[PDB]
């Protein structure tokens, strides 16, 4: 029954992931409010649309500053649900405007430098599939057609002039039931990689290894290897499908093979989402 103790470490690194996610969740949870309070100030406050978008760009710079661990923070409204003024506001991307003057707006933080700019009508239309089945602009629609906030398996989009992979908390701005915009936060995969490392090191200390799956088998995380990064379960271990099905299933299971054992640790990124995982593999030596 020393199963039971791997079995037991699985469990911690799976909480370790779940809290990461989870800090990451409420702060999105809070922003996503807040804004919908300054939206509704300058209803009661009769204010200029100028005004209140000049600070919610300004406010969703400040934020994301708070929170060394996102890579930037999106707000995109539904057309003139914030203002009813976006015909007022087209080209205007200092003011989180686009081609369209809707308020699509994102700020990212690469480095503690921070550079905005607004998503114009062609970016929030595409829908290229990514890594996963995905669509690219998954991190607007998700949101938009549940009601719900969203994790997101890992994808690639452009912070800058670089292609990166992440992953997004993608929250519902909700006003009276309809959604009518929706904010949300992206993960560099490399935070997440970084924290299946750190993780792995208090486990056994580090002899063996942990890697975070997403929902459709992608790594997450890998502490052995970074180039598993935005790559299915397949490219590791084939030997996967059986792997891939429990998890969907939110099932642990511990394989016994050759001179290591492994166990699968299902865990919910956010409230209500589709089973993520931690695949644990320590020498059977230790």
């Amino acid at each position: 029954s020393a199963r039971l103790r791997l079995e037991a470490r699985g469990e911690l690194q799976a909480l370790r992931i779940q809290r990461y996610f989870m800090d990451a969740f409420q702060y999105g949870k809070g922003f996503s409010r807040q804004i919908l309070f300054l939206r509704d100030q300058a209803q009661k406050r009769f204010l200029d649309a100028y005004d209140l978008r000049e600070d919610l760009t300004r406010q969703v710079r400040t934020a994301l500053a708070a929170n060394p661990e996102v890579l930037g923070l999106y707000v995109v409204f539904e057309p003139n649900a914030l203002d009813g003024k976006d015909e007022l506001f087209v080209d205007q991307p200092a003011l989180g405007s686009n081609d369209k003057g809707r308020f699509s707006l994102y700020w990212a933080q690469a480095t503690g430098q921070l550079e905005s700019e607004s998503m114009i009508e062609s970016e929030l239309a595409d829908t290229s599939s990514g890594p996963s089945g995905a669509a690219y602009n998954a991190w607007y629609t998700c949101p938009k057609e549940s009601g719900q906030p969203c994790v997101l398996d890992p994808y690639f989009d452009k912070v800058g002039e670089r292609q990166l992979l992440m992953t997004s908390i993608a929250f519902p701005l909700e006003l009276d039931g309809k959604v009518i915009g929706v904010m949300g936060l992206d993960i560099n995969l490399s935070n997440l990689q970084a924290l299946s490392e750190q993780g792995n090191r208090e486990l056994y200390d580090g002899v063996g290894q942990v890697g975070i799956l997403s929902p459709a088998g992608l790594f997450a995380g890998n502490s052995r290897d970074a180039g598993l990064l935005g790559k299915n379960l397949a490219k590791a271990d084939p030997q996967a499908g059986e792997l891939l099905q429990l998890l969907a299933a939110g099932k642990s299971r511990l394989f016994n093979e050759n001179d290591d054992l492994k166990v699968l640790q299902p865990l919910q990124p956010i409230p209500g989402a589709k089973p993520w995982g931690v695949l644990l593999e320590v020498p059977k030596s230790a």
